[PDB]
């Protein structure tokens, strides 16, 4: 279809931004809004990681109903399990686990061989499978990775039970018309490729994360996966607000839809803003104080997304 | 030519976001800064804007040697010949004068008809001409013009003395590919389109302003008019730094070159964030408090300036 998923992470990997740690009543609160602004996941945190986030991640699992509540895991069984404990009191729930996947970091970072690195994630996946029929897979450092292994990986996980695969920029270099033949080659390449929803993860460090998502949209990826104020580590991630409006105003040219109500897109980011203490600066696209200080396109007003 | 000319207009079109107007002496400083960080113009100013406009952007005329000193100006006698002698001093020195091209701009705002919108801009270009042998001329709404008029009044100017042609996304609603598109079409359909820079001059609106610049410069442009920090109206202009660096790093997949000293980076950023009060988020490419905490160049922290 022309729908676009909208897959928050702002709890997660929003989270890990320095100085942005939340306790679990401002995660809640988070989560709430995020609810209300219609993203279609949330990702709630990495349950396994220690008690505070596992709480943190079981908290909002009780609070979420119309979005799906996720949780991050490594690769390995009892981290699955984990995730899986946590999320299980929502309505709609999905775990997503990941592995490294480029050459240097299998062979020096994880010590693993290839052969190891599929078997890992194929098990992985398959016990996520016990907890939810909604799981995503990522290939963390998939653009140094080699196309071949990721395509052979990626058919595994399908095949075990992956219906979502996600892209990560991890080292965030890329251009937009290289991230679009990028995902174009692995969709085609992969083995049962057309038969699951393909994410991209942006990351902003040549200010390019929104070009390079929609640049994944335009390959054949259905999933975006981006922050409010598009909060993260480093230069940050591809921000929801930017993603969500240059579709629905350039809808001409991308006939895309998401289910966003852009009312609470400026609620959404002051509330951020406030509970991390990342400001947002005046020039900001959307939602920075001047955005508004002012054809076959929608043009957009202030009012559309929830300034005052 | 693989050269891209950075055109920094932080004087100018940066200076005009709300509060962020500069004094003469805060100008100096910044174009010094400027000058040292290697942008190839340095547009100062609007000298017929008022007695302190032209002073400040002949105070930056005599000041800069080493990049092109420019001012705008609209496309009338008077706004020529006060850019014109507010630039004079300037060893390199640079006219950047505009007409709207769109037909409700035409209709509405100028109530002129599309034949006499282009000889004011022939006029305009040779009065400059009087002054510079270099001068831009953009067509301001351009992404809301015929292409058909565009490439006639730009043959038109080009015809006159124009050397640099800009293309603004004015509303700032443009994506990659079709600003690519764009430019291929407009400089192959423009008369003796080979004999001037191309110039694009995009809007953060929708996030996209650097991406669609560098899209631009695969379309056939080779000039990229930026700001430090993005600093601009409403949501702001690509970035200088942002366009710079992607450039450096992924020289490997666009092959282009600029004069910039990339080190000058980090001051440049501070420096103008302290003037105008812009302050950056700390996940901002290259300049945020954040942004440091295989075919490509990877980033050091300190090869953009940070301590
Ligand atoms: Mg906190
Ligand atoms: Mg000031
Ligand atoms: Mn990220
Ligand atoms: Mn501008």
């Amino acid at each position: 279809t022309n729908r676009v998923i909208i897959f928050d992470t702002t709890l997660r990997d929003g989270e890990q931004s320095p100085g942005a740690a939340m306790t679990k009543e401002e995660k809640i609160r988070v989560a709430r809004q995020l609810e209300k602004l219609g993203v279609d996941i949330i990702e709630a945190g990495f349950a396994a990681a220690s008690p505070g986030d596992f709480e943190a991640v079981n908290a909002i699992a009780k609070t979420i109903t119309k979005s799906t509540v996720c949780s991050l895991s490594r690769a390995i069984e009892r981290d699955i399990r984990q995730a899986g404990e946590a999320v299980a009191p929502a309505p709609k729930k999905r775990i997503h686990t990941f592995i490294a996947t480029s050459p240097i970091h299998m062979e020096y970072k994880l010590k693993m061989k290839p052969k190891q690195v599929i078997e890992a994630a194929v098990k992985a996946v398959k016990i996520a499978r016990e907890y939810t029929d909604d799981v995503e897979f990522s290939c963390e450092d998939a653009l140094r990775s080699e196309i071949d292994f990721l395509a052979e990986i990626c058919g595994a996980v399908i095949e075990a039970g992956a219906t979502t695969i996600n892209i990560p920029d991890t080292v965030g270099y890329s251009i937009p018309y290289k991230t679009e033949e990028f995902f174009r080659e692995l969709i085609a390449k992969t083995p049962n490729g057309g038969k699951v929803v393909w994410s991209a993860h942006c990351h902003n460090d040549l200010g390019l994360a929104v070009a390079n998502s929609l640049a994944a949209l335009k390959g054949g990826a259905r999933q975006v996966e981006c922050t409010v104020n598009g909060l993260g580590e480093r230069a940050g991630n591809a921000s929801v607000e930017e993603i969500v409006m240059a579709l629905k105003v350039r809808h001409d040219l991308f006939g895309l839809e998401t289910g966003i109500d852009t009312t609470q897109i400026v609620p959404s980011s002051k509330l951020v803003s406030t509970i991390t203490g990342y400001p947002v600066q005046p020039n900001k696209a959307i939602v920075g104080a001047n955005a508004f200080s002012h054809e076959t396109y929608e043009i957009m007003s202030a009012e559309s997304v929830g300034w005052a």
